[PDB]
């Protein structure tokens, strides 16, 4: 470089960058990197024969060079990538369920790699490739050099996560833009990676272990250049935030991170604090909850509620008072447990010779949350997303039941069977509205993260069933048999197996009913019985309940006590995601409570047939400008580059990076010192 | 008068704290105490008109079945079900799933809500433990004060 | 007396009213520490 | 409150002391010193 020999350097830097990448040397691609090496410039080694696809010619050189290291790294025993690509079950186009000669030679070209990354992140994410910038004509505009890079590199930046390789990824990484969301993209990519269908098997284990630890990594960058974000300017940083992307369906940032679950993104300040924001609306965030509730209960003492954000302003505060999601939150919890105290007020009432005021409220009521979860079906992002949740499965449930239980009685109202089956059902709705009610629980610190916690001890419990089976099964029908002994198998026979040994479990000793039931007549109980077989049944027990009540039991306990440890850690930010998932939910929520809702439902029904359909005025279009766009993406980059030197100086002040820095200087010292010896 | 002690002394602190974790408990538990209540009550004495013996009975033995107390025979009697074996021989085909509903809850309520309770009391425990002697020097403050 | 005075202006002001939020959170842990600190001044000074 | 002033100034003076002491101070104090070394060592290499 100093002696004017640059030409013979970039002569030579395509091919030299191109060993670096097979031969997996990240020091030499970022030592490559700088003295002109052009990622767009590189060249196959072999010439790649036509397909007759116009998709497949109309592809840069560039293009066929990541393909090629995908089939040496391919042609190796045991990869992943093969498996990957065969377990994928598209074509050669990327296609999905399409899959000869063209399938074979040219299985891992970029664009079929793209489809299934795009695939492996959501069901909307699409990168836009657009090789045309690759011509000869796209020269003279000033920018291009910067999009043919971006490009180049988040193409290797695909391959590079893929093989997981952090260091050639995190350069290549630097090298683009869209810094954040492709952090949080590969995040994704690791954690699907880690698990996918391919990856299953015993041996892969720790190779897994080093795609999460790597996805770790990555989220952490997206953090952290946030991080920087929020100390160099917080308002840009929430635009930000608020930024529609193109390679996801304009969706903004958080709800990418939320669907890549990086908890540690949503746990951050900048985050929390556009999700605090859009929650309490324009009421102050100091606002109690209890002020809410009596302001919700008393619209007219609400004047002096908190700083906000004639008729023009009384009917303005009424309406963003109402339209926080805070308060639809508050409408919706209390309206929930009006349910459940009238419901279950029903319930325990007897039933009417036909049907009274109180099934009629609650038959307009369940049809109004079945139009409100029709409308929650509708106006979603997917049938998937929907049925995800824990709550929408329980809204469900509750409304099917209520529907089974309501035409059981209406079948035939004078009828006390159908009251009492009714009822039957009706008693499971109960306790699924109550289960139901626990959902209004996550905005509290303390009462949030224990759901989560309740969740993951029902998976425990399911392990505990599998294990207890074996001895309430052997020790019911060994038990059963020694008590009732020559007898004919019926129903009574099952419910006696199952009954007392699962019921002794919990410290309840049927020992008087055994006793009873052995016909064992005496004041010692088990001595001057007519069977001696019966005086056995005392033994097994002492063996079932040491099984059951001081072992299997208390090692619940223990796998209760890790699991607590587990989602004890982490509370904090399962807590901050359940609070975006509570903003998330009630921002499109209609204020009006459940019963109420109809006339909502009427309303937005009514605007829906006039407006975006015919004789429509109503239309809004809300479109950032390319200025503040601009604006966004410099001061990203610029907070990138900040992240990373801040990141530099950081690393160089631990105790490692110092120890190494002191014992390669002194050995250099002592170099210099031989040198000196030497002069003199 | 116990705070003088340097053992008896750090462990009221350690009562008020794990009063506490109580109230966390009592909030979780309602939702299993009164929905289970709610629907077993309902179960056992159907078409029968509201009253506040109702009331006591959604409370009473919901709550107590949680200390290991269960009222099976209690619950048999109830449900004028008239047979050798607990539940088979009965006027109604509804109250046999009394044993079931039950069976739901004792894991929700003895297993689960309880030994949770239990592991936020060791963490509790091991949060005042750490600053037991602290919280004894201020309290001989107070003391002396 | 300072160091106490300080101690108990860091801690009230890690609660307060405003700072509740969410998003101060990790702003609050850095007052609390802060807090430490300066009773541990405080605590030393008196040792000596 | 002579008497706390000067009690106070010893005990920043232990403070300093003991927290020169530290095995990260230590380390940066020698990573400091060694690169500085080089730099005396360049000189006289020059002289030479
Ligand atoms: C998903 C969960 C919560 C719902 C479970 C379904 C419940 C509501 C249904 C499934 C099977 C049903 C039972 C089937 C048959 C009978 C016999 C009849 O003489 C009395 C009612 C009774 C006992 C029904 C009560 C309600 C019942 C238990
Ligand atoms: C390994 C463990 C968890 C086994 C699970 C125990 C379950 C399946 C057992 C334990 C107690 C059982 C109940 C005991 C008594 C009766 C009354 C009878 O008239 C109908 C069946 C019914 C309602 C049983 C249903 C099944 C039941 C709930
Ligand atoms: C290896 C393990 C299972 C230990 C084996 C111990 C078993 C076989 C022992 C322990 C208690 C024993 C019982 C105790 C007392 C009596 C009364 C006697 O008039 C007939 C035998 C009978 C009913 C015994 C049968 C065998 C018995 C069940
Ligand atoms: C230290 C502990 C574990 C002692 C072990 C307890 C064992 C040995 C005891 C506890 C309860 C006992 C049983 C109690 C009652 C009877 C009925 C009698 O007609 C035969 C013996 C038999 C079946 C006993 C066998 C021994 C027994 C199982
Ligand atoms: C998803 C969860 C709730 C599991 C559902 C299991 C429920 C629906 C099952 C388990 C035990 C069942 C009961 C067991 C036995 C009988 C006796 C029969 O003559 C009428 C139905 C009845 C009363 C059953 C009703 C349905 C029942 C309560
Ligand atoms: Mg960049
Ligand atoms: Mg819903």
């Amino acid at each position: 470089s100093k002696n004017g020999q640059h030409n013979e350097i970039a002569a030579c830097i395509n091919d030299n960058l191109m060993a670096a990448m097979m031969h997996n040397k990240p020091h030499f691609v970022e030592l490559y990197l700088g003295f002109d090496a052009k990622i767009y410039e590189l060249k196959p080694s072999e010439e790649v024969a036509k397909t007759n696809i116009t998709a497949l010619d109309e592809l840069p050189s560039f293009a066929l060079a990541i393909e090629e290291l995908y089939k040496r790294e391919a042609k190796k025993p045991h990869s992943h990538v093969q498996r990957l690509v065969s377990l994928s079950n598209t074509d050669v186009l990327g296609r999905h369920y399409r899959v000869r000669d063209l399938a074979n030679t040219r299985a891992y070209n970029v664009l079929r790699m793209d489809q299934i990354f795009a695939r492996l992140v959501s069901k909307d994410f699409s990168v836009n490739r657009d090789f045309t910038i690759y011509d000869s004509k796209y020269d003279k505009v000033p920018g291009i050099q910067f999009r043919r890079t971006a490009q180049a590199s988040h193409m290797l930046f695909l391959w590079a996560i893929c093989l997981d390789r952090f260091r050639m990824a995190r350069h290549f990484w630097l090298i683009g833009d869209q810094s954040i969301i492709n952090a949080l993209v590969a995040s994704r990519i690791l954690e699907r990676l880690s698990t996918h269908r391919a990856l299953q098997g015993p041996h892969l284990a720790e190779e897994r272990a080093k795609m999460q630890h790597n996805a770790k990594k990555f989220e952490e960058l997206a953090v952290g250049v946030l991080g920087e974000c929020h100390g160099s300017d917080s308002h840009m940083a929430s635009e930000m935030l608020h930024s529609k992307n193109d390679m996801f369906n304009k969706k903004n940032a958080i709800n990418i991170a939320y669907d890549a679950k990086s908890l540690a993104f949503l746990s951050h300040p900048a985050t929390q604090s556009v999700i605090n924001a859009d929650w309490y609306g324009h009421l102050k965030s100091v606002t109690s909850f209890w002020a809410v509730l009596f302001a919700f209960f008393f619209p007219f003492f609400v004047l002096p509620f908190i700083n906000f954000s004639g008729a023009h302003r009384l009917r303005r505060k009424f309406a963003k008072f109402y339209s926080a999601p805070y308060t639809r939150f508050i409408s919706d919890l209390l309206s929930h447990f009006v349910l459940c105290v009238v419901t279950s007020y029903f319930v325990l009432d007897k039933l009417e010779d036909t049907i009274s005021a109180i099934e009629w409220i609650l038959l307009v009521w369940f049809v109004a949350l079945l139009l409100e979860e029709l409308r929650q079906m509708i106006f979603c992002d997917g049938i998937a997303e929907y049925i995800s949740d824990t709550w929408n499965r329980l809204d469900l449930i509750m409304i099917t039941l209520f529907f089974v239980g309501f035409f059981t009685h209406a079948s035939d109202p004078s009828n006390q069977d159908s009251k009492v089956v009714s009822k039957g059902i009706h008693a499971f709705l109960v306790v699924v509205l109550w289960l139901r009610f626990m959902r209004y629980y996550a905005l509290s610190k303390n009462l949030g993260p224990k759901l989560i916690m309740m969740m993951e001890m029902m998976k425990d419990v399911s392990t505990f069933v599998f294990l207890l089976l074996i001895f309430l099964i052997g020790y019911g029908v060994a038990a059963q048999s020694l008590l009732s002994p020559d007898e004919d198998f019926s129903s009574r026979t099952f419910i006696g197996v199952l009954f007392r040994p699962y019921f002794q479990i919990y410290g309840e000793l049927f020992l008087d009913d055994l006793n009873s039931e052995a016909n064992c007549l005496g004041d010692t109980p088990f001595t001057e019985c007519s069977r001696e077989t019966v005086r056995m049944v005392p033994f097994f027990l002492a063996v079932y309940i040491l099984g059951s009540n001081v072992l299997l039991v208390n090692l619940l306990i223990a796998m209760f006590n890790d699991t607590y440890m587990k989602v004890q850690e982490a509370a904090e930010d399962l807590w901050r995601k359940q609070n975006y998932e509570l903003c998330a939910e009630y921002k499109d929520r209609p204020f009006l409570p459940a019963p109420f809702i109809l006339l909502a439902h009427v309303h937005m029904l009514f605007m829906r047939l006039l407006r975006l359909c015919g004789v429509h005025t109503q239309e809004h279009e809300k479109i950032q400008d390319d200025e503040t766009k601009r604006k966004i993406t410099t001061f990203e980059e610029l907070n990138t580059d900040k992240f990373l030197r801040r990141w530099e100086r950081e690393r160089q002040e631990m105790l490692e990076a110092r120890v190494k820095m002191t014992n390669d200087n002194v050995v250099q010292a002592m170099g210099m010192m031989d040198q000196l010896l030497e002069h003199m």
